[PDB]
């Protein structure tokens, strides 16, 4: 219904690099559906691509709440950590995204990187 | 309203080749309308697009059941089973196409294609 | 919130050159929130760029009545007169646009324009 049609524009507009659509589209699906936590972790990539991390961490922070067996949440946040330099927190969440998918190449080159870091 | 919006959503996504997002927005308005004989064809389209042609097939011709009378439906029937290589079918439909709008070319190419085969 | 929907989904279609889906959405948008000026400004927008200037007139005309102090639509309202030869009319909305704008250089231009059109 109407909060799904909210929700499908966001990811419409985000696809196409609309962010600022993207956001008050998902705002739209959680007015509705405020446990929804697929929308909390659009939001979140939203603000991630737009470099408000501090934003994108809260909603990573609150999708993970909702439903900690989403890998790529924990990746993001590791990713919206990393870009701030928290370097310990990023490998945190890397290691907690690899634990559930061990196949994210991704996860493990950033992880990499962190670990490089720090130092 | 609500399904004219669904509806629109669905041709937006459609235009960019975000075929999924296309058939959830197409399902929802169909949802709320399920005798719009375009949201139909449309939803037939966007499988169309993925390669999907069974389930393009089984939309386009629940478009047709709703609107008989459109000869671009019975083009892309035409289309799906020419895709399969369902070449007697093919043919019926691209006919049939014809017989509602002798112009519109592409069913007269297509038609002299599976004709050859 | 549906209008809130349908405003997000013009917009969407409006920056990706989809005119025809723009005014689709924003006439859902105006039915349910008749008093958005920038609705029916942008409504005016999706008609001027698909070429229908009278519609363009009847919408940018109704957005200034409901938002008179937009400086941009005063323009855009003399641009819509101008490409229908109504040359008058482009001159009086140029004008407009320059009180409220003074920097609006293309106003300025095709006020110029408009006045050598007319002798």
């Amino acid at each position: 219904e109407e909060a799904e049609l909210a929700y499908l524009l966001g990811e419409l507009a985000y696809k196409l690099g609309e962010y600022r659509i993207a956001i008050r589209a998902y705002r739209i699906a959680l007015k509705r559906d405020p446990n929804n936590a697929e929308a909390w972790y659009n939001l979140g990539n939203a603000y991630y691509k737009q470099g408000d991390y501090d934003e994108a961490i809260e909603y990573y922070q609150k999708a993970l709440e909702l439903d900690p067996n989403n890998a790529e949440a924990w990746y993001n946040l590791g990713n919206a950590y990393y870009k701030q330099g928290d370097y310990d927190e990023a490998i945190e969440y890397y290691q907690k995204a690899l634990e559930l998918d061990p196949n994210n190449a991704e996860a493990k080159q950033n992880l990499g990187n962190a670990k490089q870091k720090q130092g």
